[PDB]
């Protein structure tokens, strides 16, 4: 069987007549008659007859006549999925996240990229920035995001935003700040800081914001990451720092006070692996930058 | 695009290699390269960089698909020609393949003595595009999740049966509740096409008032009697695996009232070909009562 | 074996390199060497091809519960010189953390004024081996499976609700019932811990005479909420979930009388050290009605 | 803290006087108070008290008293884990299989292992065998069960036995062949082969033994694998050829019949990476010769 033949024969049956069927095919006569005998013989069975209504469909005829049609429409479509595939307007987009962008900041990201990808899908992966990388290279998941990357030499990082900080307390500790506050107001307050690891990390850098205003401050403890210390402070026993993507949500019992500084701001970044990089995610950093 | 450029493409996917597939398909390496070339510039994509690129993978799956109705199509029309019904095209997943399609198989092959039967192993998501596309005539499972152009029938219920090991026999006798099996860990299956089997089980479980024990969600029913049949586990089958006697695997009947579980199949409800037609009538009648 | 080793093989299986390990460590090589050395010789065992052996792996994960025990340990007897009441380690599954549970470690800080509290999530399996072994104090979940030496304790049950994107808000209103639900594409949570959220879920549908569709089982709430906030994907949340108010997340409450669950705890029965007698004091009063 | 201290610690305690102590030490009086003195400066409290009756526990001791217990017994069982892991006698065993072993042969091996390893566990993964190679190589699955590998310089083969044939056919066709029978009485009957592919297969094994014994067979269409063989035989729609292990198994509808001849017999193999094989698998290949 050929393609060709598939496609005169459907019009030969649906004009129902040779004339009519060169008009739509735009061509001649004796091309036509040549692939419906090459494709009787193919399939060995006669299809067409003529009479003087013109030309007739065998029993055979009818049943190929609606295969022909599937096989067509199939064919077109499966096109055009190889062609949607090329361009990056399907697919999955694996993601991994570590650390709280998983809060707003990220899903902010995935709805506009869904909504100029509307046939797209998207997985989420919790991960450590050690299995992010480690996943990149591999090609298990297309993009990482996080705040602070150790340095790899085949991986691109992209900073996508920076974030607020904001001081966290139970409901009951409200007023004794405001909705705004600095650092040297924070030097009584005992800290709960997240996560806990000492390779680069929030906790790390909200330590490092103290050093830098010259405040000593009262870290408490580090837990080992956000979901910790919200539930603590939600039970009283806890005041935290969070971004504002944990500032954004309003979890009952606790309030939040923005610390005001140029420097006190936290990155989102996310990495991909810059080399062979399949169209769904070409599609997703063209929409990161 | 070509039915030669289909063949000759699968072959390069399957082989991973341009040698294995001039061995394959008894021709040199220059005409392949020129089929691939060919179906990459009609394709207005590149499908293999030997590994396969999105596009690649994306119209592989089709590739077979097209060529596979192609196949059936030309046996249809020989069919038609000779008057005879021709081959139905069934799909199947989950456990009614063991004993409850076969019988009603048999029940339609005998009242349509020109007809044939092709089996397919396919997830229900494969088996609905099947339906949709053409490329089968009609599935089997337990539960199917509606779809707008597509007709579920229920057509009978089974009753469940525990499955151990021979040496544990004695423990439970031949029938036994729902609630004799709250300590028994159990391997379900299968892992995936939510709601299965699995979730069916759990759910009855929970209906009488018990947490069922899950050791583990094994891929399929083969899985489970293996692992019950080199003493690993406890399982719970339909009746089509209990109608079986497998060496060292005894059964036990669940009673219970609600304790059963559906065949059923699907189908496309427009532009039903002949075959599909006669099968459906035959399944209306198997289901009345 | 000694706890410097431990501790020092930690670094090594953490950092994955032995310069790493040194840096981590503030140490040279040959002392690391050498404890690694005399580690492998007292365990009678080969850890190190730098990855790790099966049995390198194997003891990684005593070594952390070893170590994190000492510490708490160490702690413990402090806190007893001072007649204080010291630290109660709680580990939990599921959704009971962003809500219900530190609403009840809160309560028990009040009414214990010397206590702390720490937080760490596991999985169920995880938890019982932390309760007959001592690492942990008590794990909150919803289900569940029964072992010898433990009580689960249900406390209380909380409500089910439907979470959709913002956008959709109109179309359930503020109630529902699950019937209502029966063409929406669900995202349940989690995978694995079987029977799990997921599991109830679904047999809650079905107890009702409904198949959920099921779009996808993701790996936890968080995965789930984030997909739903990006505009992909619906849910259902118990309401400790619901009680937070996230950015473009609607809720719906789910009407039935049935359409709860649980939320659990977990201890050792035997050999209860006092904090453990405390909070086991106050959950039983918790659960009360 | 040290590992001497806390055995000291407990043996003192427990005890309950200082030359019994020692006695149970097989140590003399001086290192002992050496080691109570260092333990109490690092943990910084007095666990130890004096008095007419001898040794007596501050309310710091009996705390540490409990700890000091949980953390040698762990310790102690950590030690074994680690070295149950080296032997093998613990670990999971990834199983893949393809084609008809996975109905006797497979499993019974399985139980044997089980038996004389009784901690350890299974998972089965259906699997071609080209999807074998590739992941043996990687260590994804450790060791796969088939008939006819392809050749691979990496991979050991280990031929475990080899299996009869057998005629299938409906229960109504019984008795056209009693049994036992030859080749030579199949040369009218329609036979169904499985699998499909044409790399070395059961299929082409059969084919190539009717070509041994000077027979030219009726083979009707090869299927994709032996339960659709088998489900077409119970429908009435077939007859097959099948290894032993199939007709060990009472399939409804389905009779057998022993294929004779000293050539008529077919292998059972399993592969592995002959290359750093984890203890569970050099376990399992012991076994397996």
């Amino acid at each position: 069987m050929e393609f060709r033949q598939l496609k005169y024969f459907i019009a030969v049956a649906e004009a129902g007549n040779m004339a009519a069927a060169a008009k739509r095919l735009h061509v001649s006569q004796p091309p036509i008659t040549r692939q419906m005998q090459a494709l009787e013989a193919d399939l060995g069975v006669v299809l067409l007859e003529r009479s003087h209504r013109g030309i007739e469909l065998t029993a055979a005829g009818h049943a190929f006549l609606e295969d022909a049609r599937r096989i067509l429409e199939l064919a077109g479509r499966s096109g055009d999925r190889s062609r949607a595939a090329a361009r990056g307007d399907v697919g999955e987009l694996s993601v991994a996240y570590f650390g709280t962008p998983i809060y707003r900041s990220l899903p902010l990201l995935l709805r506009a990229f869904l909504t100029s990808t509307p046939t797209a899908t998207v997985s989420l992966t919790h991960m450590t920035k050690d299995e992010q990388v480690e996943g990149l290279l591999a090609g298990t998941i297309h993009v990482g995001f996080s705040r602070f990357f150790p340095r790899h030499p085949g991986i691109e990082i992209v900073n996508i935003a920076q974030e607020d900080l904001y001081l966290a307390v139970h409901r009951s500790q409200s007023g004794k700040f405001g909705k705004t506050c600095k650092l040297a107001d924070l030097r009584a307050v005992e800290l709960t800081l997240f996560p806990r690891g000492g390779r680069p990390s929030f906790a790390d850098e909200v330590i490092g914001l103290f050093k830098h205003a010259g405040i000593e401050p009262r870290i408490a403890r580090v837990v080992e990451d956000a979901t910790a210390a919200l539930a603590l402070t939600m039970a009283g026993a806890a005041s935290s720092i969070v971004p504002a993507s944990v500032a954004a949500i309003r979890w009952p019992d606790i309030a939040f006070a923005r610390i005001v500084g140029t420097r006190v701001k936290v990155p989102i970044s996310c990495i991909f692996r810059k080399e062979k990089q399949p169209p769904i995610l070409a599609r997703f950093v063209e929409h990161v930058r």
